[PDB]
């Protein structure tokens, strides 16, 4: 799984610490909302 500062999906591989996937569509960066 990701973390802060890097790359995360939204379908089988979701932010691993409590951040948002931003955009996120399917693909994102781990930010706080």
């Amino acid at each position: 799984c990701p973390g802060e500062g890097e790359q995360c999906d939204v379908e089988f591989n979701p932010c691993c610490p409590p951040l948002t996937c931003i955009p996120g569509d399917p693909y994102g960066i781990c930010y706080i909302i």
